[PDB]
């Protein structure tokens, strides 16, 4: 019976059902789902134009993978596409409770892990770079390899600036709310928690969708949100929580809320990069000042400015993000032509 | 690249990895994990002896396959076992976002369904008989099959009674709440959601969570839950929302808020059982009647009083509850051994 039910591992759906496999991991909680095959190929000369096409022709796949009951309302996936630069190793297309997505961090760290831990590039010691074609632009990970191990995963963002500093906007049923608004490849506004009454801890987790939902839903429709060259580009992401921290080496805690009510577990990679342009326009942080952000879990990356850049009119900065990722599952994901929940259904 | 890419399928891991693999399926948008292999043998006389075992010596795996990542905070797990009984197939302890857990009814559905489209069982015409034990007691299960394929899975219940009757107990921060609690194989507290300002839809996902906690908490702290004849069983699993019914030939619908803040996509088929006896012993509907009962997500189970019996002191009913589950996916979860997250956390 025991090797019946073990060889129910071995057993074949019929040839009429759609299979998709993964590769999933964490970083620092928050999941990455890598689809291995069972997409078709994504035409287009920029990422942006193959994350139209996704968006356009298979949304119904990333609901069958990101939502329940193969997801949950807080998944995310990476689609990875052949490159579109002349440097790049590979593109890439994110995905989440919403959409398909631009470029986030979590996902960058654990790309980056896998490529090196699963022998798909050379691990060179002290240091392995993959290049990246995210739908912000170039991305560049810098994997920390040690006997032949991933020590820690890096990634230098695209350019990170302040949109906005020190506004104030009136959310209906929350009332007078102080932000400052960043780019850090996705833009974010940021708030303070404890000003707010709130805490960036799970017993205020539903408090902070809430509130969080609010604040990004006002900001969108009151302020214009422009990336200098990409219309695609040009919304708010979601709202960062910043909260005091709990860790004595820690600088302050992060929670990201994004997507439809989507948290992230991580610091937010995105969000670090955009907060580090933040904290170096105030004057707060130096070059080459590393700071370490945690998540509503705890989990943690470290942050620092490489150097100073301009991004169309803006003061910009190259950020550094780093972190780990662990592998979790190989997932064969089924979808059997009856199952009137074929491609899932939402609740949060 | 992509072959690369696709190879990662076929990625090993290191041998100090613990591997543990799973078929994925829902029933009415509810998971069931059902593991496959990793597990080790399960010691005891009876399901309740074997899920003390489980409570004892594993609970850091049922964390780790329920629990983010792998998992999530309404995912939902079953452990297969030996029989226990003289005539019974295999044996049972399900698991969820607190513990190993007794008797539930859309798992019953998902294994009787697997058992027949996997070949684990003669698929015999009409219908195949499977016995399972339960932690609550023997459940039959009876799978409709026509031209080889499962139609409909049906299980008759342990028998399902009412405890209380026209209850009202003080909430604190809600109020005064009218209940009835019934055993299906587990123990519930029904309330009407419309008279507490609540619907059972999608739009009331977190005040369902919150309000249904509550009264579950305080029934616990007022109220002796005595199965007669185990102390383990003895307990309150959950509250139901009763709510008006969306579709034309629907009774009604079931909210079910159990374990940790936890919610059933499905109706819940303790919970159909549970109803049932109430209906019965109310003298609204008579034995051989068929109703539908659905779920938050408009999904549905049908249910039918089969025979009258008693069960200890009480006037009790077989239940028949009847539905669906299709396979999502072939799992085979990995545990890192530098994993700081391995045995996963909880948010919701
Ligand atoms: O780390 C990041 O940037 C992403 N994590 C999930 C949401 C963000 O895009
Ligand atoms: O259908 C059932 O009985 C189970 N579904 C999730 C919670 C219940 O125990």
């Amino acid at each position: 019976m025991f090797k019946k039910l073990e060889n129910l591992e071995k057993w074949e759906p019929p040839k009429d059902w759609m299979v998709i496999k993964t590769l999933d991991t964490h970083t620092a909680g928050e999941p990455l789902r890598i689809i291995l095959s069972g997409f078709p190929e994504i035409p287009g000369k920029t990422i942006l134009e193959k994350r139209r096409y996704l968006m356009e022709n298979l949304d119904h796949l990333r609901k069958a993978l990101m939502w329940e009951p193969r997801g949950h309302a807080d998944m995310y996936g990476a689609i990875i596409t052949e490159p579109v630069s002349e440097e790049a190793d590979f593109g890439v297309i994110f995905m989440h409770n919403e959409g398909y997505s631009t470029m986030c961090g979590h996902a960058t760290i654990a790309l980056g892990k896998v490529a090196v831990e699963c022998g798909l590039v050379e691990a060179k010691e002290p240091i392995t770079e993959i290049k990246m074609d995210s739908p912000a632009g170039l991305i560049k990970i810098y994997v920390k390899v040690r006997d032949g191990k991933v020590e820690k995963v890096y990634f230098h963002n695209v350019p990170s600036f302040v949109l906005f500093k020190d506004e104030t906007i009136n959310v209906p049923g929350i009332g007078e709310v102080k932000y400052d608004l960043a780019y850090g490849g996705a833009f974010y506004a940021f708030v303070n928690a404890e000003e707010i009454g709130l805490k960036c801890t799970p017993e205020y987790y539903r408090q902070l969708i809430d509130v969080g939902m609010k604040i990004k839903r006002a900001i969108m429709s009151e302020k214009e949100i422009r990336h200098p060259f990409e219309e695609d580009l040009s919304f708010l992401y979601g709202t960062i929580f910043i909260g005091e921290p709990e860790d004595e080496n820690s600088h302050s805690r992060h929670v990201c809320i994004f997507a439809d009510g989507e948290v992230d577990r991580s610091p937010t990679g995105t969000g670090v990069s955009a907060r580090l342009a933040i904290l170096y326009e105030k004057g707060e942080i130096d070059i080459g000042e590393e700071i370490t952000i945690e998540s509503i879990i705890g989990t943690k990356f470290t942050g620092k400015v490489v150097e100073e850049t301009r991004y169309g009119l803006y003061r910009a900065i190259i950020p550094e993000v780093g972190g780990n990722a662990y592998i979790v599952a190989k997932n064969t994901f089924l979808i059997d032509p009856q199952d009137p929940l074929k491609y899932g259904f939402f609740l949060r």
